[PDB]
C-alpha cells in the first residue's frame, strides 16, 4: 500500500487548513478526496524538481462516520481535552486537515486555492495558518527544531500503520495544536535558563548531559520508552507563523505516529505532569489555542 | 548621495508594514530611523549571499511636518482621492511605510519584528501584508507582472530625485494601494477577453499589436508620453497576497517614481478615464481598499538624524 | 537481482535521440560497442556529476536482434506495426539501434553521442538524429505541460520493467518512438479553450477537465486505458520538443516505455483508428508522424556480459 | 545612449540567425526592429533570474542603405574576402544577424520563433546555428575558449563606438564566420603538439611563455599592439555546434569590436601571415564556410524607428 | 533489519580524516563517545540540511576491538599487513579509531570533529589529521578523474556491506586507509601520453584505454581483479586530495571500503608485489605511502546499543 | 583611471593566505612573477566562472619595496609597529610578500597558490600558510557573526583606495595581517551574556548592544573611531577561521585593508594599549597574536607595467 507523503523532504513553507463539513456537504467532500492526488501533481509538476509540493489529507473521528460505512481505523477518536493543574490542552472542531508543504509559499497557496474552490458551499473553515521556517531550522523560541526526528526505516516503523490494523496499513495519525508564545517573558530569560527549559544548548543544538538536564525540560518529558526499553518516536514538522502588528508569535505543532497513544502519552506528561515534574516548562511560555486528531489514510484508500 | 535599495534585485517575498505615529511618539520614531540600516545588516548579513534582505523606509506628508523642522521634498503631499463616475481610489492613513523584501519570508519577518519591537508604544499598525510571488512572475489574475519595468540607467533616471530638488537627491516617491480581486467574475471571462482587459497575451506575455489593443486596456491607459514624446516610466514591484478561507485574493501595488506626478497621471487615466476610454477595465475586477503616498529619503539622510 | 538501464531517469532538460541501421558485416563492431556503452556513459558523465545527470538507454529492434544474438528472443519484440486509419496514418520506418541520451545540458549529450558514433563509424547508417530541449516550465511545443500523469516510484517500476512473465529478460523494457511535426499556424488559430478540449487539461494550470466536460476525442480520454481487471494501464513518456525556425519545423519527439508493447500499441490504435465514440485523437489534426519504430532495451547486465 | 547586450554574462546556449531581406521586405523588417527589445523582455522576464536571455541585432552594409536614410556608421562595409596562399576567408550573403544567448536552448528557440514569425514572407534564411558550450568552457578542440576576453571598463572601451562617430555611439561591429573542423586530424596530434598550435596548455589553460610560444600559434598571431604600444582587443563568444550523423564538428566564431579594422587586422595575420609565420596553424584543422560583417546599433536607435 | 553507517554517501566536496590511538585507561570514555556519535552528527548537521550532507563513519582497529568489547570479533578483522616489495613498501602505522567525516563544506566537518575530540581529550592521542578537498571536475593531484569506476546502487551495497557470511556483524564494512604523497615534479616531466600509460585511461576525457594498448603495469590493469567464478571484485573508494604549497606536499588520501578486506588486500598485493607480467603498479613510482591502517566500521545499531 | 586590485571582492567562503620572504638574489624572479600574476588568476579561474569568484591580492612589505624598486615609495609604507602593552603584545614577524587568495572553493585557491609558488621556487622562503574556511552563517571561531559592519559600495572605495593624498600610488591600499589563536576552553567558561559584553553585540541575533549597556572595553567600542571632522574612520576586513582539531588550534586570521595605515594602527593602539576608560580590548584576554605584518597592495596597472 502506498502512503501519502507523510515522510516528506525538508520544506521551508507550509499551509495548514482545518475545515468542518457542513450538513449536505458529504458528496462534494468525497469527490474532492478522490481527486486530491491528481490536483497535487497538476499544481506541482511544472515546478519540479525544486518545488517539493505535497499534500497530506486527514479525516477526523466524527467525520469518518459521516463519510464512510464499514470499518473504522482502530485508534481514531476525538482529541482528548487535558485539564492540568496549571495548563490546559483544548479540543477544537475539525473534520478535515490539509497539510500542504513546499519550498515556496506560492505553490502551497495555489494548491490550497484549487482544493477550497472544489469544496465551496460544502465546508466551513476553522483554521488557516501560513508557516515559514527560519533559514537555520530554528523556531520562534530561537532553538533548532526537528533535530531528533527519526529518519529512514526507523521513521517508517514509527509513523505507518502496519499489520496491527491491516485494512488501514500505510496510514498514520496526526495531532495538531496551534501555540502562541509569550516572547517578552521568553526573552527575559538568560540563554542558560532557556537551555534548561528545552533540554539542549541553544547555539550548538547539543543535548544537555543526563546530570544537568532537568526532569521538567521539554526533551525529558517527551522522551518515552516502551515496554521493551526501545524509544517510542513521533515525526514532527513544526512551523513558525505570526503577525508583527497583532504581536502574534506562534508554533504550529504537528506530530505523526503509527498510533495516537504515543503522542497522547507525551501530551499527558507535558500538561498533567509526573511524580518528578509538575509540567513541561515550555508551557510557561506557550499557550495551545487549537487541538485536533486526524487519521491520514493510505493514498490508495483515497483513490477509491 | 547613497539611495535606499529602491532598485532591488528580484525577490520572491515581501512584508509591507504601514503604521501611524501616535501623539508623543516622534522621538522614538526618530531614533529608530537612525538605526534602521544597522538593523537591516544585523538581520541580513549572516544570511548572505542568498537572503537578499532590504528595507525601504518611507515617510508621509503629515508625518514629515511632525518629525522634521526644515525643508520639505517638493512633491510630498497626502495621497489624492479620485472619485470617478464608477470607481474610487481611496486615501487611507499612513505615516510610515516599511517595504521589506528578501528571497524568503522568514528574513522579512525577522527584520519586521526588530523594527516593531523598537516602535512599540509609539505607533499604531494600519496594515500588514505578507506577499509571495508566483514562480513564473505571475500575479493573482494569472498574468506576468513586471515585464515592462525599466532596468539599469533608465530605472535610475525614472526613480531617483536629482538636480530638480538637490537637497533630497537620491530619494524617491512611493505610492501604495492594496487591491482585492473578484476572481469568480475574472475566471468567467474567456482567455481572449482577459487579454483585452490587460493588453498582453496571457501565456506568452507578448503585447497586443496597436490595431487590436483596446483603448481601455490596462497597458494602454498606463502608457504615458511626456511633452517631448518620451515615455514616462515608473518602477513597480507588485505582490500577490491572500487568504483562501476568507476568499481574499489580492495584489499589493507599489510604484516608485522620481516625482508623484507621473504615478498620479496614470491613476487619473485609470479611474477618471480619457476621451476614448471611460476607465481601466482592470478596475472592473479590482477594488482599492488603501491608498497612501510616501517619500523615501536617501540613506544618508536617515543616518544623520536625531 | 538484474540491473535495469536508466529508463527511470530524473528530470532532464536536454536529449539526443539517435536511430541507426546496421550495415551488412557491421554486427561484430556493434556487439563490441554494446559491451562498452555503460563504461562510456560513466567516462563522459562522472566528472560532471552531480548536476550533469547524463544517461544513455540503448535499444535493439526485432530484425537486428536475430542478426546479433542466438537463442531466446524477448516475448514482445516485433517490428512496429503500421496503422492505416480513415484520416491519419502511423508510419513504420527503419531502425535497428536506438540511443536515448539525456542530461541537464546538450553538450554532455553531444559528447557521449560523439564517442558512441566514433566506435560505430563504417558499421552503421544514421536514420535519424534529434536534439531536444524542454521548456523551462515543462511545456511542449503546443504550450501544454507535458509529463504530468507519468507514474513514479513503485508504480513506474511495475508499469515499465519486464519481470517474471519473461524471466530471461527481466529488467528490460520496450520503447516506441515517433517523430511528430506540428502545424503551429493552425494550432495558434484555436482559442485557449478549444486547445484545452483537444488535450483534455487546462493550459495554464494543468488541471484535468472534469469527466462531464472532457471530450471523448481529447488526447487524455483516448490515451486513458483500463485492463481486463479494470486497473489503469500506464506508460512512462519523456517527450521532447525539437525544431528549426528557418525551415519552419516545429516538432515533438515521442518516446514511451512500457513492460509490454501491447499497452502502447492499444493507445496508438485508439488514437489513429478511433473508438465507437471518437473517430480519432484530435491532437492528430495538428500533428503528423514521420517516423515510427519499436525497440527492446535490455537489462544493463545483459549488455555488459556479451 | 543605451547599448544592446553586447557585454553579456557567460551563457551556455546560443542561436545564430542570418537572413537576407527579400524584395519589398523593408517595411516588415523596420517594424520588427522597433519591437525586438520588447520581444526579448516578453520571452525572458518570466524566466529570470536564471534564463539570462538576450538578443543582439546586427545590420549589414547593403541592408543599411535599403532600410535607413541619412548617416551611415563610418566603418560599415561588406565583409572583405581574403584569398591567402593556402587558406581563404570567404564572404557569404547576410543582411540581418540575430545573436541570441541564454542559459538554456529552449529560451533562445522561443525568441527566435517570435522574431521569425514576424519576418515570414519578408526574409530568406541563410544560416541557422544552435550552439552549446562545454561545461568547463571548452570548445570543440578541447581547449578553454574565452580566457583573455576583456572585462569591465576595458571591454567597454574595446567594443563600444564612442566620440569618433558620435551619431552611432553605443553601437559595435560584429564579424561572424562558421568554421568546420577536421577532428580526425586534430586528435592524431599529441597534446603537446596541440598546445603549440593554440599557444596555451590544454589542461591548465596557462599561456606558453614568449620563448616557447611558436610564431604561427593562434595566440601569437591574434595578439596585436596599436600605434601607441597598447593591446588591441576584441570580445569573442565562440560556440561549438554540430551533428554526429553528418560528422559535422564546428566552431561558430563571433567577434565584437569598436571598429572593424581591429578584427580585420587579426584576420589578415591569420590568413595571409607575417614575416615569420605563413599562417595561423589553427587553420590547418579549421575551414571557414561563411563570413559576414554587421553593425549592431545602440538599443535606443532601434526603439526610435 | 540492521542500519549501516553512511558508507554509501552522496558525493561530497570536503572531508576530514582523523586517526587516533586509545591511551591506557581511555576505554570507558571511548565507549561513551561511540554511543553518542550519531547524536552528535545530527546536532551539528541538522540545521544545515538538506545541502550540508554531513556524515561520520566510525571505524575500530583490530587490537582496539579486543580492548573495547568482549565476545564475537568480525571475521575479517586483523591489523593492516605490511607489504615489503622489491622496490615499493606499504607501511603499517598505528591507529585504533577512524573518523571519516564528509560534507559539502569543510566548516561542518570541522565542527563535528571539534565536538568528537572535545569528548575524547585525555583518552586518545592523535596520529593523523587530513583536511581534503575535491577539484571541481573530480580530479586528483595527478590531474586524472578519480572515482569513475566506483560501483553504484545495488552493486555498491553488495560489494561493501557485510551480509549472511558473518550475520552478527551484518551491515558493517572494512576500511583501508593509506596517505600518499606524490612527486609532482617527476610526474609533470612526463608527456600526457606517458601519464595515460601509467594510469590506463585518457587524461582529458577519462575514456579507458583499449585492452590491446593498456599496459599490464598500469594502475587500472593491476587493480582490476576477477574472482574464482570470473566475476569482477569491486571496492568503493572516496579518495581526497590534500596538501600544503609552502612545504611542497601534494597528496592523495586513499580510503577503500569493502565487504571483506581480502579484496582490498589482493589489489594491494598486485600493486606492491607485482604479477608474472608486471613488476609493480607504475603509479607507485610517483606516489609514496606514509600511513597504512585497517578498520571495521560497524552497523549504526551496534554503536548505539553500547 | 588606475585599476585597483580586487580588494573589494564579493563574499567568499574559502581563502589561502601565503606570506613569504625574498631570498638574497631572488628579486628578478619576483619581479617577473608580479607582472604575470593577473594572467595566472584568469588562467586558473576562467573555466570555473561565474561561481568560482577566484581573486588574488598581492602585497609588498616596506623592506622588500626598497629591494625591488627604485624611486618614490608610497607615503605610509613602513614595517609593522610592535605594540608592547601592560598585558598584551602585538608582535612583528617577517614578511616581504603577501598573496591573499579568495574563492568560493578551496581547490581554486590551492591551484592558483601552486602556480604562484611554482614560479618562485628557489627565490623565496615560506613564513606562513593558512587555509581558511567560513562557517555557514558567517560566524568566527568565537561563535559571533564576523563582518557585519564592514563598509560597502562607494563608502568602501573611499575607506580603502589611495587617492589624491598620494597620487603616484592612487588605486593601491594597505593591508595589515595578524594570525590570532584563541583559548576556547577559557572562552567557553563565560556565559553567553558575558561573551556579549566582550564583543559588544548579541550573539545569536548580531544586534549591537545599546550605548547604555555597551562596555567601554568591548571590541566594538574600542574599534569604533571618529576623525577630527566627526566622520567614521573605517576599514574593510575579511577575517577567516582556521585550525587543527588534533593540536587544539582554533584561530582567526585577521586582515584589514585601509587607504592609510594610520586608521588601522589607531585601532590597534586602542586595543593593545588602551584608552582613558579602558585598559585594553577584552577580546585579547581570549586571543593571542602570533604574527604581524604590513603590506602595500599596488594598483593592478603598476604590477602589469613591470
Ligand atoms: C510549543 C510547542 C513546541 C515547541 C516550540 C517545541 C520545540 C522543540 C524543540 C526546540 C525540540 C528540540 C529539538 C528537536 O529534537 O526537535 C523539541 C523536541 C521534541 N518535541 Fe517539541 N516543541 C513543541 C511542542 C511539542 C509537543 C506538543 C510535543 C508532543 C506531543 C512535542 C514533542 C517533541 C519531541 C518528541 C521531541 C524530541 C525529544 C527527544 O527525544 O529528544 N513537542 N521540541
Ligand atoms: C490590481 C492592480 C494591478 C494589477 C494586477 C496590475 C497588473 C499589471 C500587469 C499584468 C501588467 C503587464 C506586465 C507588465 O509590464 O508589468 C501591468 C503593467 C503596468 N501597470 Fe499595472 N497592475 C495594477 C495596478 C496598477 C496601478 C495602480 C498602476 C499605476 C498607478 C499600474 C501601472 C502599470 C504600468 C505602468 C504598467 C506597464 C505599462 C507599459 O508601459 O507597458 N498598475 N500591470
Ligand atoms: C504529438 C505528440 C504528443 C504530444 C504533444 C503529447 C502531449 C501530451 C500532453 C500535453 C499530455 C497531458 C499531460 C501529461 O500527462 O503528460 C499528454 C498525456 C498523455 N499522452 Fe501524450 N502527447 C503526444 C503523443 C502521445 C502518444 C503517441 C501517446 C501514446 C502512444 C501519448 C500518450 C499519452 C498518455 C498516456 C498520456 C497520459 C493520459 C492520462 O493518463 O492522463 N501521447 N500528452
Ligand atoms: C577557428 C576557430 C577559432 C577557434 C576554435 C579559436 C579558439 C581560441 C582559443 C582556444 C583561444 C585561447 C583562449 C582564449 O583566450 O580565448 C583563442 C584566443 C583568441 N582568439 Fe581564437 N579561435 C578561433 C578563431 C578566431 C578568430 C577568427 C579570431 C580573430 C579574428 C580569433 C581571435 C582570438 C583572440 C584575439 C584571442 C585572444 C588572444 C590573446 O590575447 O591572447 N580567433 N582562440
Ligand atoms: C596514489 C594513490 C592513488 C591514486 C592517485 C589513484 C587514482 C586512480 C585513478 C585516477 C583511477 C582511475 C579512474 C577511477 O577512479 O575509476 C583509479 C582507479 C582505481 N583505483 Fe586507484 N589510486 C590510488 C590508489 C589505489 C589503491 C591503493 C587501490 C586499492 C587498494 C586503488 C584501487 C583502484 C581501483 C579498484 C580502481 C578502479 C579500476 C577499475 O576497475 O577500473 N587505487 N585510481
Amino acid at each position: 500500500p502506498e502512503p501519502q507523503m507523510v515522510l516528506s523532504p525538508l520544506t521551508s513553507a507550509a499551509i495548514f487548513l482545518v475545515v468542518t463539513i457542513d450538513s449536505g456537504g458529504e458528496d462534494t467532500v468525497r469527490d474532492l478526496l478522490s481527486d486530491v492526488a491528481s490536483l497535487e501533481r497538476a499544481v506541482g509538476f511544472r515546478a519540479q524538481p525544486d518545488g517539493r509540493l505535497s499534500c497530506v489529507t486527514g479525516i477526523g473521528s466524527e467525520a469518518w462516520d459521516r463519510l464512510f460505512s464499514g470499518a473504522r481505523p482502530a485508534g481514531l477518536h476525538p482529541f482528548r481535552e487535558l485539564d492540568g493543574p496549571v495548563h490546559r490542552a483544548v479540543a477544537t472542531p475539525g473534520d478535515l486537515l490539509f497539510h500542504i508543504r513546499a519550498s515556496r509559499l506560492d505553490l502551497c497557496f495555489a494548491l490550497a486555492t484549487e482544493i477550497m474552490g472544489r469544496l465551496r458551499g460544502a465546508v466551513t473553515p476553522q483554521d488557516e495558518v501560513h508557516g515559514f521556517k527560519y533559514f537555520d531550522e530554528r523556531d520562534m523560541l530561537g532553538f533548532v527544531d526537528g533535530t531528533e526526528n527519526p529518519t529512514g526505516a526507523a521513521a517508517r516503523r514509527a509513523v505507518l500503520v502496519g499489520a496491527e490494523d491491516p485494512a488501514f496499513a500505510g496510514g498514520s495519525y496526526a495531532v495538531v495544536q496551534k501555540y502562541l508564545h509569550d516572547i517578552d517573558a521568553w526573552e527575559g530569560l538568560s540563554v542558560e535558563a532557556q537551555e534548561r527549559v528545552i533540554g539542549r544548548r541553544k547555539m550548538t543544538d547539543v543535548e544537555l548531559s543526563d546530570d544537568v538536564k532537568p526532569a521538567d525540560s521539554h526533551v525529558a518529558l517527551t522522551s518515552v520508552t516502551g515496554p521493551d526499553g526501545s524509544d517510542l518516536e513521533i515525526l514532527r514538522d513544526n512551523m513558525p507563523f505570526g503577525s508583527v502588528g497583532r504581536e502574534e508569535f506562534g508554533t504550529y505543532f504537528i506530530g505523526y505516529a503509527r498510533t495516537p497513544e504515543v503522542t497522547e502519552t507525551m501530551l499527558e506528561r507535558m500538561f498533567l505532569g509526573t511524580a518528578s515534574a509538575p509540567h513541561d516548562r515550555i508551557l510557561d511560555f506557550s499557550t495551545a489555542v487549537t487541538g485536533s486528531l486526524f487519521f491520514t489514510p493510505a493514498a490508495d484508500f483515497l483513490e477509491d
